[PDB]
């Protein structure tokens, strides 16, 4: 059935071959259930972790390291019986860093919340349906209805699938539609046909929807639609089709390893053809046996050194630190890679009600009638402070504190305002928060009563449970309600009938009245100005119509309430309460005593927040299920749109949006600013669009309609009080309800993002260094400088607690005053990709000569001859006497040692000067970052431990270094400073007690004046 709507009652009873009463046979429900199936949305399956583990391994980085892993246990079984078992002591590190980066990933992106299952609750367990021809009525599970069946709804009940409605008892039918539209109001629905195609959930009175409560009354209804063709269908479809891609960061970080990867691979065919010059097959000598493993493990190093492993555990570090800090602020982060993300927004997209607002409906506006002039009156307006359900309020009239018993209008509207309503007002005491019992209406009615003592009861000391409903208590028991007269649809009123419980009153027969301004005012004879009926008047209600159509089509499109009384009803016994049509006649002679005000408020914390947002450069967009009149006073409230902006180009219905044409389809999202009476569909594909634009797009909300837009949307919020299904679609959960919670994340996402670009520009100079070192060892053929495990804890230990620290960096003055940085921004520019490549040259460069010093020109050790005993495998006893000195000083760690200290003290110095990408470390001393300093000497303190302590000496093939070694060390490290500050100063150009403490320090360590004697190749 395609458009039920708008075909009629008959049309869809005969499409389905129904009757009421009738309504199917045991074939034809049968037949129904084999053709469409169950009234189940099917759940997604939980994610194995296997299947995580799988995916995450298919990363390009984690792949080549896991094959450099594999070579390397191949290569250590080759290995002889002298060496200990720490000969496989490299493959088990690298398989257990391997391990760590899966399981920190796992940790990084598991969620125990599904997106389905413990989501759609919202569904009945057990509903009144199947008006077959068996029996009347039979209460049976709402998992096996056909769409050919009839439904019977009564209130409390939840709507077990797509219904056109048929009959209407009770004469109102109030559903509450928050799922699909966000509003909790009571929709009064009818049977009658819309006649439109398409039409938006809104639109459609005459179908209730699934998953939806009803306020009050019952009704029967035909199915429609049952399981995936539900609009609560369409949601979890939205839910299920959207996969989360990879964010920007990530993105560029991918184009990287596979750059990394393609160079790997040329650097390794360089190698291999370089390695056939020193082992050549036309040279007599075992080039297959040996030379075999001195390509791979040069392969191993070069994989090694390539690849910077310590990168992830660093970005889930200071990911994990931003998320403490926003938990920190009352704001719970579920996934720690959308923290970074927050930065580059550039779009805001919001839900009005819930989020902006605070969906706690509170009247407002209040006038009553002081004096009557000539065709005209005089209006006693007032104004109500306060957006809660608590009763904590004052009335303003001209912004003045006003006692409300000397008006006696006002005391008789706080009366009509107790009595007429239904709903009331508690208090939580485990929450501690005021909750409607009933209609938002009805206990804005009772708040803004409870807020003003008209009567002056005394409130001292009552406590907080009691102090709820004191004063309605108060009012109820002057008069009791007789007896209530229902809302209609025809007179959209509603009246209350009331006796004085005194039995001296004169007066014993009132009916208050509360309905909408303009049936009422019409049915309005008298105006009660004081305590003194007054007849009306043209020029009276011509006033007040104008003043109600001003309170509601402009800035503040509040819901107008009129309010009346009945001084002279007609006796209790004379009534006829049984059908609404008497209802209309027998409210005919009222008395206008007043009129209300009310409009869900926005936060008082929202304007700010979308004033620094516009300062940032993210636009706020508002897109919300609510009429577009309310959806734009509230924009023109918080400050999205100007109260004199025009917004004929700028704000869209769903209905608007959907028949506009594809040109003006890309406009619209391009430039419109607010949506309103939008379908769930409607939200995923705003966003969509905006995406398309390749804009980062954050959605914020709080109810089922708004999770297919958070699902969808790179990152989304939602509220610490809003629906559970926002909560566990969205990434991020604003525990206390502050909007200003969303600019701090964004600020702190921003520092984020600045901090590991620095760290992550730090740590890969680090891996292109080691790369260089590797390389220039093996094509120049000098024994082995730095192995594979010295990498590993280089790159892992004495890089991640600067690479810790450096993201530890204070945030930018400007941060929060720049505009959102592009996604596609290249990771490293041309002339920082220069320096860094220079600067890893020269640590390569540093190394190989610090390895070749202890051979050539010790001071204090062997030293061994020029660069044509390079080349070292070809060394073998009773050689042509090449020296006479022993083959084995090869392996000595002493050259390794000297490499790997090398290494570390140049990795120190780089961390300090990585503080800035420009600004020169004179300027910004290192003791502006305390972490920096910490880390640096706690680095040096493992390092010193791992050459000192017993066993460690031996994993890594290093020995304990004299004072003179040391010092030549830091001779050769130190001028990587200088080098960083030479660059920095071409980079602008093209303190004084930090400066003076390195003084002394410097001249002492250059003090030593020692040469080499390595110049025949230069
Ligand atoms: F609360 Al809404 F669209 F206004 F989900
Ligand atoms: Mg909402």
């Amino acid at each position: 059935m395609e458009n039920a709507h708008t075909k009629t009652v008959e049309e869809v009873l005969g499409h389905f071959g129904v009757n009421e009463s009738t309504g199917l046979s045991l074939e034809q429900v049968k037949k129904l259930k084999e053709r469409w199936g169950s009234n189940e949305l099917p759940a997604e399956e939980g994610k194995t972790l296997l299947e995580l583990v799988i995916e995450q391994f298919e990363d390009l980085l984690v792949r080549i390291l896991l094959l450099a892993a594999c070579i390397s246990f191949v290569l250590a079984w080759f290995e002889e019986g002298e060496e200990t078992i720490t000969a496989f002591v490299e493959p088990f590190v690298i398989l257990l860093i391997l391990v760590a980066n899966a399981i920190v990933g796992v940790w990084q992106e598991r969620n125990a919340e599904n997106a389905i299952e413990a989501l759609k609750e919202y569904e009945p367990e057990m509903g009144k349906v199947y008006r077959q021809d068996r029996k009347s009525v039979q209460r049976i599970k709402a998992k096996d209805i056909v769409p050919g069946d009839i439904v019977e709804i009564a209130v409390g009940d939840k709507v077990p699938a797509d219904i056109r409605l048929t009959s209407i008892k009770s004469t109102t039918l109030r559903v509450d539609q928050s799922i699909l539209t966000g509003e909790s109001v009571s929709v009064i629905k009818h049977t009658d046909p819309v006649p439109d195609p398409r039409a938006v959930n809104q639109d459609k009175k005459n179908m209730l929807f699934s998953g939806t409560n009803i306020a009050a009354g019952k009704a029967m209804g035909v199915v429609v639609a049952t399981g995936v063709n539900t609009e609560i269908g369409k949601i979890r479809d939205e839910m299920v089709a959207t996969e989360q891609e990879r964010t920007p960061l990530q993105q560029k970080l991918d184009e990287f390893g596979e750059q990394l990867s393609k160079v790997i691979s040329l650097i390794c065919i360089a190698v291999w053809i370089i390695n056939i010059g020193h082992f050549n097959d036309p040279v007599h000598g075992g080039s297959w046996i040996r030379g075999a493993i001195y390509y791979f493990k040069i392969a191993v190093a070069l994989a090694v050194a390539a690849i910077p492993e310590g990168l992830p555990a660093v970005i889930t570090t200071c990911l994990a630190l931003g998320t403490r800090r926003m938990a920190k602020k009352n704001a719970i982060v579920r996934s720690l890679p959308s923290v970074e993300t927050l930065g580059c927004t550039s779009v805001i997209c919001s839900d009005k009600t819930g989020t902006l607002t605070t969906n706690q409906m509170s009247v407002c506006r209040m006038f009553i009638l002081d004096r009557v002039e000539g065709d005209t009156c005089s209006l006693n307006e007032f104004t109500i402070t306060g957006s809660t359900y608590a009763p904590i309020g004052e009335v303003h009239k001209d912004d003045k504190p006003v006692n409300c018993h000397q008006y006696d209008g006002l005391v008789e509207l706080a009366t009509i305002c107790a009595l007429c309503n239904d709903s009331a007002l508690d208090y939580n005491e485990a929450k501690g928060v005021y909750e409607k019992v009933g209609e938002a209406t009805e206990t804005a009615l009772t708040c803004l009563v409870e807020k003003m003592n008209v009567f002056d009861t005394e409130l001292k000391g009552l406590s907080k449970i009691e102090r709820a409903n004191a004063c309605n208590s108060v009012i109820k028991q002057l008069m009791k309600k007789e007896f209530t007269l229902e809302f209609s649809r025809d007179r959209k009123s509603m009246s209350v009938y009331c006796t004085p419980n005194k039995p001296s009153r004169t007066s014993m027969s009132k009916m208050f009245v509360k309905g909408a301004p303009e049936g009422v005012i019409d049915r309005c004879t008298h105006i009660r100005v004081g305590s003194t009926k007054v007849p009306m008047t043209s020029g009276v209600k011509q006033k007040i119509m104008s003043v109600i159509r001003e309170w509601g089509s402009g800035s503040d499109t509040l819901r107008c309430l009129a309010l009346a009384t009945h001084d002279n009803p007609l006796r209790r016994e004379e009534m006829h309460l049984e059908d609404s049509a008497n209802f209309i006649k027998y409210e005919t002679n009222l008395t206008f005593v007043g009129c209300v005000g009310m409009l869900d408020p926005p936060r008082i914390e929202v304007a700010s927040s979308v004033k620094l947002c516009r300062q940032a450069g993210i636009r706020v967009i508002m897109i919300t299920g609510d009429n577009k009149g309310t959806a734009v006073a509230i924009c023109r409230r918080i400050g999205i749109f100007g109260q004199d902006e025009d917004v004929t180009s700028k704000a869209f219905t769903g209905r608007e949006f959907d028949e506009l044409n594809p040109s003006a389809q890309r406009d619209a999202c391009l430039n419109a600013r607010c949506f309103a009476r939008v379908e769930p569909s409607h939200k995923s594909k705003i966003v969509e669009f905006l995406q398309s634009f390749d804009e980062i797009t954050a959605m914020t909300g709080d109810g089922v309609n708004d999770a297919p837009a958070l699902k969808k949307a790179e990152i989304g919020i939602a509220m610490g009080s809003g629906t559970a299904v926002a909560k566990t679609a969205s990434e991020m959960v604003l525990a206390d309800d502050n909007f200003s919670t969303i600019v701090a994340a964004v600020e702190e996402g921003r520092a984020i993002y600045n901090n590991m670009k620095q760290f992550i520009r730090y740590l890969i100079s680090s891996n292109v260094g080691e790369v260089v070192c590797i390389f220039l060892t093996a094509a120049l053929g000098f024994p082995e400088a730095l192995i594979p495990v010295q990498l590993l804890w280089v790159n892992l230990v004495t890089d991640g607690l600067p690479a810790t620290a450096l993201g530890f960096n204070p945030p930018d003055l400007d941060i929060m005053n720049k505009p959102p940085r592009n996604p596609k921004e290249p990771l490293i520019s041309g002339w920082l990709f220069f320096r860094y490549l220079a600067i890893g040259c020269y640590v390569g460069a540093a190394t190989v000569g610090a390895a070749a010093w202890w051979f050539i020109a010790a001071d204090g050790g062997p030293r061994v001859s020029f660069y044509q005993l390079s080349h070292f495998l070809q060394c073998k006893e009773d050689n042509p006497d090449f020296e006479g000195v022993d083959c084995a000083i090869f392996e000595s760690p002493y050259p390794m040692t000297m490499a790997l200290s090398v290494l570390v003290t140049i990795e120190m110095c780089n961390a300090l000067n990585s503080l800035s990408e420009n600004q020169s470390l004179l300027r910004m001393p290192p003791w502006e970052n305390i972490w920096l300093v910490g880390s640096i000497c706690l680095s040096m303190s493992l390092h010193f431990l791992i050459l000192y302590v017993e066993p460690l000496p031996l994993i890594f093939q290093i020995t304990p270094l004299n004072v003179t070694q040391w010092l030549m060390v830091l001779k050769i490290s130190l001028p990587v400073i200088l080098m960083d500050e030479t660059l920095k100063f071409v980079a602008r150009n093209y303190s004084w007690p930090f400066v003076l403490l390195i003084m002394p320090l410097v001249i002492w360590v250059y003090s030593t004046d020692t040469n080499f004697s390595d110049m025949f190749w230069s």
